[PDB]
């Protein structure tokens, strides 16, 4: 179940966030912690492609090697708050599971600057959902969370000390696929 109406960043700069580049998840918090593994790798690209607002996602379980990519068109709910219906794709954008009603995530950018961000997502796959998930993002996959984004975590009435880091998993990413998937 999801329980949070995440508040988007005051003054959110959509063109800077959605600039076509890659964001790495460095730390995450699921409010239903058993919904996701305690060791995990994730990243995304975010941009406008031929006028359409898009995200490309990458997930990798470093223990099981379970890997998947997704491509989403985002619809606007309000500035910094989106609903994304996703299709599972291979790294080249070929469809493995088509867009389907009931398969969507909400996405709220609670904080962002040029290098760092805090997001919330509520994932739905049919009638289930994977609890509220918060993620600390960085442009540099090895960046420790700075004071700006940790302050944002506190401003959301969360504690950064409870977030789980992704940094000890030897995560390696295919940035080229994430960028090209934005067009798919
Ligand atoms: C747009 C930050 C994230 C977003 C937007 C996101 C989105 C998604 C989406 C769309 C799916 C379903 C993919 C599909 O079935 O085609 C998924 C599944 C999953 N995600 Fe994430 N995710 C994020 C981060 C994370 C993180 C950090 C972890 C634990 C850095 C995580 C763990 C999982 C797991 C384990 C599944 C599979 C769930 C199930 O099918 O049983 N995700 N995620």
């Amino acid at each position: 179940a999801c329980t949070k109406n995440a508040i988007a960043q005051t003054g959110f700069n959509k063109d800077k966030y959605f600039n076509g580049d890659v964001w790495y998840v460095t730390d995450y918090l699921d409010l239903e912690p058993d919904d996701v593994p305690k060791r995990y790798c994730a990243a995304l690209a975010a941009g406008t492609a031929s006028g359409k607002l898009k995200e490309a996602l990458y997930h990798y379980d470093p223990k099981t090697q379970d890997t998947f990519y997704d491509v989403s068109e985002l619809q606007v709910e309000s500035l910094g708050k989106y609903t994304a219906n996703f299709k599972k794709v291979d790294k080249n954008g070929n469809v493995k599971v088509a867009v389907t009603a009931g398969n969507y995530y909400t996405f709220t950018v609670m904080y962002a600057d040029d290098s760092s961000a805090l997001i919330h997502t509520c994932l739905h796959k049919g009638n289930k959902d994977l609890g509220d998930l918060y993620a600390v993002l960085n442009r540099n996959k090895d960046a420790a969370a700075g004071d700006k984004v940790k302050s944002a975590v506190s401003a959301a009435t969360l504690e950064f000390s409870k977030f789980i880091s992704t940094k000890e998993n030897n995560c390696a990413y295919d940035n080229d696929s994430l960028k090209s998937l934005l067009t798919k």
